[PDB]
DNA sequence: ATTATGACGCT
DNA sequence: AGCGTCATG
């Protein structure tokens, strides 16, 4: 029934904003956003405080426009180094959080601001340790139970709803009404409360979490009650939760596959997938996608929390849109060098911290007039952490791309440059 | 003129 | 080895 594991997804609330707010107390509890590159339209917003979100401020919005919706919006700018955004401060902040989480359980770094947590073992330890002990509501001060309260005064307030639902849940657990998987999830949520308290105490950062039996449900659960709260999605809550859940909300269905599911099957909500046989879904969407959809619409997913706290690749890139697109050989080389230099510093830090060395260098560019993130990818050996070598090699593998008869000019002009270090080995 | 940056499946 | 999809600060 896909109730074998206890899995959490912890997500730092508006992470880059919290990083700037911890550093500059004047930004705390105010409508605030983080932007990069001030010159064009005041900067592109990449993170927004909940206070600012209330005014309709969103990410991918220009700061000048965000200021129209929210006149008192405060802005913090991403550091800029060698002509490009420098995300070091947030990478370092993210490391502080991951190292704390890693104390409680096996962690999978999902992105700069989120990680999956496999609590299956930690739960078992706590249960035998706490054998015969009832779980108090006081152990779950920030936990929502999805789907509760239900059934025929304080409910007008959201904290009231939260407690009433928690009490119904706990009372059921205590009387033996709710299952052993439900108990495991509950102890799981207790551990996540502790993890989230430790993160806040030791970093100042708040986060939300979802607790369920797999990564997809835990990630969905996480988004149900934000900010600074955590949500338990039990196996039993799935039918009602999915019954009105737009397909695009489920992890991996937010794009073309999701749209094709909706269009081909003529459905809107996740629960509607249950009517189809596994073979039916495999026929439309392929063997892997079909099997996954068949189990997922019933709340079952088997993808493991991978034990990996460290990124698999180390990369950096810069876009050069419109007029800014690079048109000279000298220009391309100079930006490659800027990219290579950031990369050298990050790689050397990586090698000292994490005892590994990258062995491959991937060069990626986007040619002018191409919509895809990458027009092309070429690879070469990464044999030394030297910015001059890396930029020189990077140029060598892409220099053929140039269409111009003249040596100096570059055609077609470049929309993007990207360097990625990959294929790490123990050092 | 979403920017910068990830993990991953398919081939 | 290189490309497409999906995600998000
Ligand atoms: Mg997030």
């Amino acid at each position: 029934t896909g109730q074998d594991r206890v899995v959490a997804l912890v997500d730092m609330d508006c992470f880059f904003v919290q990083v700037e707010q911890r550093q500059n107390p004047h930004l705390r509890n105010k409508p605030c956003a983080v932007v990069q590159y001030k010159s064009w339209k005041g900067g592109g917003i990449i993170a927004v405080s909940y206070e600012a979100r209330a005014f309709g401020v969103t990410r991918s919005m220009w700061a000048d426009d965000a200021k129209k919706l929210c006149p008192d919006l405060l802005l913090a700018q991403v550091r800029e180094s060698r002509g490009k955004a420098n995300l070091t401060k947030y990478r370092e902040a993210s490391v502080e959080v991951m190292e704390i989480m890693s104390r409680f359980a096996v962690i999978e770094r999902a992105s700069i601001d989120e990680a999956y947590v496999d609590l299956t073992s930690a739960v078992q330890e706590r249960l035998q340790k706490l054998q015969g002990q009832p779980i108090s509501a006081d152990l779950l001060p920030s936990t929502y139970i999805e789907g509760l309260p239900q059934g025929p005064e304080e409910t007008v307030q959201k904290e009231g709803m939260r407690k009433q639902g928690l009490f119904q849940w706990l009372d059921s657990l205590q009387i033996d009404n709710l299952t052993s998987p439900d108990l495991q999830l509950t102890v799981g949520a207790v551990i996540v409360e502790e993890m989230r308290a430790a993160i806040e105490r030791e970093t100042g950062f708040q986060c939300s979490a979802g607790i369920s039996h797999n990564k997809v449900l835990a990630k969905l659960a996480c988004g149900l009650n934000k900010p600074n709260r955590q949500t338990l999605v039990s196996h039993g809550s799935v039918p009602q939760l999915f019954s009105q859940m737009p397909i695009r909300k489920i992890r991996s269905l937010g794009g073309k596959l999701g749209a094709s599911v909706i269009e081909i099957l003529g459905i809107e909500y996740m629960g509607e997938l249950t009517q189809f046989t596994e073979s039916q879904l495999q026929s439309h969407f392929g063997e892997k996608n079909g099997s996954w959809l068949y189990a997922m619409c019933r709340g079952i997913e088997h993808d493991p929390v991978k034990p990996r706290q460290l990124p698999k690749t180390i990369g950096c890139s810069k876009n050069f849109p419109g007029k800014t697109a690079l048109a000279t050989r000298e220009q391309v080389q100079w930006w490659l060098l800027q990219l290579a230099q950031e990369l050298e510093e990050r790689l050397t830090k990586d090698r000292n911290d994490n005892d590994r060395v990258a062995t491959q260098l991937v060069v990626s560019i986007r040619v002018q007039g191409d919509k895809r993130l990458s027009s092309l990818r070429r690879c070469c050996a990464l044999t030394r952490y030297d910015a001059h070598k890396m930029s020189h090699d990077a140029f060598t593998v892409i220099k053929n791309c140039n269409t111009s008869g003249i040596q100096t000019e570059w055609s077609p002009p470049l929309t993007m440059l990207f360097l990625c270090a990959t294929k790490f080995s123990a050092s």
